């Protein structure tokens, strides 16, 4: 087949019109704000294929032959790998000066703020908080976000059965034993100002590991938008967290880790936008929180319970 | 006017087609392939856009109004920096496996080449030395001027260059001579230090090279040498003086010139190597002189003072 | 001369010490930790050295000789290629996991905080408004000596074209500005009473206010005295000179570096965003040239531009 | 422990010394030159520290448990992530001119070359083919197992090959032959045409470079030559993880298998922006080959041996 046919660039390389042009003056700068922003949808088109592709696998059940990991995770590694891409374009508007820019603003007026239809479909499909256009927008918000699909495959995670292994019960039995083995080792300390500046370290730290077992914090969390994922999702990403050397563990810890990735390169790529609007005109979103959250609890290597000769073989391939 | 209408996103949103798709089983890294190579696209027509607003200035006699050269400077730089997204642009196809690759190869068939209509044209209007309309387009690209021609005729016409109205050539020549005259006699001074007498007569070879305006037009004859000898005085008086006001803006020129040229070098390296990662860079650049003349050795102290006279006009 | 000896490899490596080896169990993600920030003071000290030197250029004198236009323009774009460089740097420790981390976290216990000594060098040799010793005689120094930010408001005060009896920029700005408004708000009555009319009354009431209030000196000088704006009224002048004339050859290597002032800003500004990101992921617009922004910003139609004079065309070219 | 001490700035901070400076008239542009450089060798120090942990995994017998197969694949990525931020690190070189460089070039007298120890440690530690205390260190680095010598046996021991069991091999040689066999028949349908022979051609040439998998003689040939690294059965080996990398069990090491490319292709990268530093300036073989050459040999998908419920359970 032929380059430019299989590229479709008939429609490709005729998709620019300078308004500036059309309306009278031909302003040259004009014709980078348009290419800039016809490469992001392209970019945005490939990101959004990718996303739909890995809440397939998850929605069609092909998540649980764990052979699809390799899947899943290469094709979020790809998102990424589009994201970084993404935010080093903001290089290229940088090269507009802003009084260049004021030259053919007016045939445009440009709104500061988020005007891609793509980009509110990536939002929506992913778990952020006219006519055709708003059928699919519709779609978006009402089909299961990857947010949704990862948190319902992390509550199946194995080793959180009561029966089997236990995870939370030997979990806060081991921290509140530790913390109790850590409360007297600071008691026993000489009286000095170090000693009190111990006290109030281990009371914010035990506040703040202890909170991770009441279930009525999360809930209200959940309710309040301040967390995301179920309270039993936040048990399964833990296992996975703590246990990412067993061979069962190792590629979902990959998947977890660039869903933190994709997470902040967003923040990194709104971040951005919002600078370069800022550079011409002048003067919470990250959907896995829990897992930012979780990765950041403190918790001695020594404190984790230990697997089991029958649990290790149970999380092995 | 509204975001997706003002970009025609109606065209470019609806311009992925999969052959795998159409022609049976789709395979979904196909899918990245269109993406990347119509990114590419759009990129090399930005590019275009740009090259070409640079050569009208030249052609049609504006770049004589020194006014200009800041539009001309800022351009190239922008032709730069969208270079180096599309050399960053090859860790997105580095994503795909080749294994995955070959379950789409069929239904596309692609060439081990550079099969860009709009690369093709990039190389001939720089300088570098399929049916219809886009065969009268390449005509057109390699009958006009090229950026190359139009560099080397504003270069010929650089000031300083006057054979008695500060005589830079004949200056240089004198101060080279005299100065490798000294470090001969310098040289000649206990045994053969046999390393410091073989340098100074390969280093003599070298800088005297540059005033054998012979050797010079039976290089540009074999295609080894692109500008004229007027313009090679022209593009060292330019470097050598690259402090005075006049000099400053054209100097950042012939750098981005060089910048550009490395960076059309790295894309095709590239290229070359995706195309062997999937499937089973020399020294062919438009600005080789600009190269050349910046890796002549001469010493600060050799170069001729600007005259009192010299130094208000530049 | 010897590669190694001339690097003074012998200082550079062998200055990796593991806590948690010296202190009992080595931990490995530990040495990705030293040799990251021990890379990223060799780069402040590169910045420093190109800083210092643009900033002696001003000092002495030299910056008067437009010949050194050149050097000090090409000096502040390779800080901004370095700070570039340190903004990409954020990838390695983004391979280490904060699980990780934690695991040497003990031996060094980090405060999450700028605690470079030459990061805050750079940020006063620069201009930024806001434990040591011996080392607090150099803090001294850099809170003392000129700032960059003053030394280039010290030469932006100077520009030609702003004298009031050649060319007065300011004075024909404010006269054309003026007139510009007033014949757009000829525009907007004569337009119908329709809706259109009334939300481009507002419009016009809104941006005409914006404009105007560049001329009001008492208003800069409040805004100076508060922070919220640094460099002085005469300044301001000076860089909206090489702004409005930058084509003009006197003005086109200013305008590079008024341009690349403000990378830089914006480059400071992404470092400290990522360092930021980067303790928040291991534990859980205060921008020096804001004028230099807000200039760039000031919405002026061409038209309304005041012309080049023939004998002011000539003075701006060399 | 205080940032500054921690981090040893006392020796860091104090390792410029500029020879211009030393020599006589300092030259500000030398400081870059020396800092950039020695950024370079506190990460080759880095990469040093993972590529030994990664080879003491597979020394130590630690890759038998494939538990620590997440913390090999890891360090390799880390190793491949610090080599895309030296690859970059060459735009700062960049910001300086050729005629910068000469002012300082005499004080120094660099030579065109690879003069690091550590980068040569590196190269040998991989299996790069090929004062005092510094030759101890470079004949360790030869004498000892190499990444590629490690890799190689640990490729040996993957899972399928065994002819008792699995029959990789000979499940491959059969469904090739008999594929080989079933094309040559269909081409051998048409009449004489351009076409026909050019499906004849593309036909004899993928027949000749399939069955060339097959020919050990071949292969013990090339290995000696130098042109292939790999054993025969460590190619076997390599290619059971390609094709099955969906497996659970060889999901992670085919991520190894791509990281160890990625490397090697980086390194080609470094070593090819050096040469052009050095040409830039002055004016003037991978060892995971069989890697590369696995991954595009075009087999169809079909023709795959398909994984038996005893096998894919193992
Ligand atoms: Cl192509 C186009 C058409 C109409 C508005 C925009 N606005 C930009 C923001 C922006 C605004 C002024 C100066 C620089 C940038 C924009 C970019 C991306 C998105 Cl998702 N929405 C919006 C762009
Ligand atoms: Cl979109 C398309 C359609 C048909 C052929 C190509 N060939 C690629 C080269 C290439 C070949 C195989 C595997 C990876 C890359 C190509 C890329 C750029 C240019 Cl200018 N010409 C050519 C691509
Ligand atoms: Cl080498 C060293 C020694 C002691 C403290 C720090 N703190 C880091 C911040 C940081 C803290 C925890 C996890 C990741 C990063 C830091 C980096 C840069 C600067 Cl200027 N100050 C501080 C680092
Ligand atoms: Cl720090 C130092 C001291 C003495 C020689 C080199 N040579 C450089 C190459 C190079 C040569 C001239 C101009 C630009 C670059 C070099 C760089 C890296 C390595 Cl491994 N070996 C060598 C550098
Ligand atoms: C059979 C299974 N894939 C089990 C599962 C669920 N979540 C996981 C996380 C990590 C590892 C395994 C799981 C499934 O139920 O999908
Ligand atoms: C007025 C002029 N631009 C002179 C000129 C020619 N080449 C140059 C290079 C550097 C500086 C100036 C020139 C012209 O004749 O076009
Ligand atoms: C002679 C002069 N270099 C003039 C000067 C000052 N600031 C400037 C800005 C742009 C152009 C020129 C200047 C001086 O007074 O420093
Ligand atoms: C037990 C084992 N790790 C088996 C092994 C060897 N090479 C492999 C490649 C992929 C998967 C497994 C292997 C060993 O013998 O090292």
């Amino acid at each position: 087949l032929i380059y430019g046919n299989y590229l479709h660039l008939e429609k490709v390389l005729n998709a620019q019109e300078l308004q500036s042009e059309t309306k009278g003056n031909k302003i040259h700068d004009e014709h980078l704000f348009i290419i800039t922003h016809q490469a992001y949808e392209l970019w945005f088109k490939q990101i959004l294929w990718e996303l739909d592709s890995v809440r397939e696998i998850f929605q069609n059940g092909h998540v649980r032959d764990e052979r699809n990991m390799l899947k899943v995770v290469s094709r979020m590694h790809r998102v990424s790998v589009i994201l970084k891409l993404l935010v080093q374009q903001f290089s290229i508007l940088e090269t507009m000066t802003a009084l260049d820019f004021n030259d053919f603003r007016e045939y445009l007026s440009p709104a500061s703020g988020f005007q891609s239809l793509q980009f509110r479909l990536l939002e929506n499909k992913i778990g952020v908080l006219k006519g055709e256009e708003n059928e699919l927008l519709l779609k978006s918000e009402q089909e299961k976000t990857l947010l949704e699909l990862v948190e319902a495959w992390l509550e199946r995670t194995p080793g959180l059965e009561p029966h089997g292994f236990n995870f939370w019960g030997k979990l806060e039995k081991n921290i509140t034993r530790g913390l109790e083995e850590e409360f007297i080792r600071i008691q026993a300390k000489e009286e000095s100002e170090e000693k009190e500046e111990q006290v109030a370290e281990f009371q914010k730290q035990k506040e703040v590991l202890l909170s991770l077992f009441d279930e009525k914090r999360h809930e209200h969390l959940l309710s309040k938008g301040e967390r995301r994922l179920s309270y039993r999702a936040l048990q399964g990403a833990l296992m996975i967290y703590f246990y990412r050397e067993e061979p069962r563990f190792q590629v979902p810890f990959q998947l977890l880790t660039s869903l933190m990735d994709i997470d902040s390169l967003m923040t990194k790529w709104r971040y951005n936008h919002v600078c370069m609007v800022h550079r011409m005109l002048g003067s919470r979103y990250k959907v896995f929180v829990d897992l930012f959250n979780l990765s950041t609890y403190l918790i001695p290597r020594h404190w984790i319970p230990k697997m089991n000769p029958t649990i290790h073989k149970f999380l092995e391939h």
